[PDB]
């Protein structure tokens, strides 16, 4: 079931799948390229489509893999942009597509459509923003254990009073992330905690993990 | 309002009475990240300042939202958490749409619901291009800190070293690293020459090895 009909009566699936029209692509055939005139949105009716950006000298960053249900090309359709990503079939693939003039009349007769499009954007920005904030476990513990390391610099130590939170601003990560690896080093000895302390035992174990080496 | 974009001005009324009229007096929150939201909002006058926040308890400022600008539009259309925080900045007077109200007013203006997908899909265009430089960008921190470790296992400043091991080390391509390289350079962190990398800066290439500059 495709989420572009999420709210729609049976018959109003059956009602809106008329305005589209039927269009093939074979294995490894291009869909459409990044910067092409777009003026259709497509519905996957079978097969597998993959989506991706190219920049960096021609490298490509795969965005989506489509499969049946699944929408792409609404923002072309939408604006009358660019393509903002290209799209390639990666198995014989057949596409139910949306011409802009279709699009127009059918949301006339069923509001939902437009609405429906516009949570599938809304969904697809609470990922984009997710990928902003993400880092991999391991480079967090480098991270981390680097911004203890700045503390046990200033000359005092290895006993700190220092929150989670003050110790995620010093490090540029979240606190959650911060009391993840404070846990770690806690079970690898290397730091012990306790009610609002971070207490530093082996400091060049700990100088090895901010550098990478352990 | 682009929200109204193709309507006749007697449609341009018929949409505005869906929404209700709010007041905030300067430094007033409106909202905070988090919320559950129920309504979009319109700027009618004054000033929003919309910001989120970034991990540690900062504030990445936004935008600044005046008179015919929206926001609040998420919370609205999937019902989840507002993802950033909107004060206002002067005293301000806001035209609001509740859910309820915006799922009644496109069945009778269907373009309003349009014209919010229209809206969305050039907020995603942004953020496609934000998400390129985002790859980019760590890539100069991984990239730093490779040389970050020749650094610190004994060797250089300057190193006898190929662009490919370099990727090999980082964990990205040569073609990133050549790119990653050049920038590095152009800031004076590193001199480059023939298969050679010198570390010009320790102090600020441990910064960006770590993602704080
Ligand atoms: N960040 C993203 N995540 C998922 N799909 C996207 C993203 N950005 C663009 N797309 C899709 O890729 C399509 C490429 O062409 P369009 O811009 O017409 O419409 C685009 C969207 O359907
Ligand atoms: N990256 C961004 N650029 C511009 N506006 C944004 C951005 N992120 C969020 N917003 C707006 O800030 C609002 C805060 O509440 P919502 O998430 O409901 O809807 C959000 C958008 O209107
Ligand atoms: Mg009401």
């Amino acid at each position: 079931g495709s989420p572009l009909f999420h709210g729609l009566a049976p018959e109003e699936v059956d009602l809106a799948l008329s305005y589209f029209q039927r269009r093939l692509y074979p294995q490894g055939k291009p869909i459409f390229y990044q910067g092409d005139l777009g003026q259709a949105l497509y519905l996957v009716a079978s097969g597998k489509v993959r989506l991706f950006r190219t920049h960096l000298g021609g490298q490509e960053r795969t965005l989506a893999l489509l499969g049946p249900g699944e929408l792409f090309g609404e923002m072309s359709l939408l604006d009358e942009g660019e393509r903002s990503a290209s799209a390639v079939a990666v198995e014989d693939t057949e596409l139910l597509a949306l011409f802009r003039e279709d699009y127009l009349a059918l949301i006339r007769r069923l509001p939902l459509v437009a609405h429906n499009l516009a949570a599938l954007l809304a969904r697809r920005l609470r990922e984009a923003d997710l990928e902003l904030d993400l880092l991999s476990f391991e480079e967090a513990r480098n991270r981390v254990a680097y911004a203890l390391l700045k503390l046990l610099r200033q000359g005092l130590g290895p006993l700190f009073q220092i929150r989670h939170h003050e110790l995620a601003a010093l490090a540029g990560t979240s606190r959650e992330t911060v009391s993840r690896v404070l846990h770690a080093l806690a079970e690898e000895g290397v730091v012990r905690l306790g009610p609002g302390t971070v207490e530093v035992r082996e400091a060049a174990l700990l100088e090895e993990i901010a550098f990478g080496l352990a």
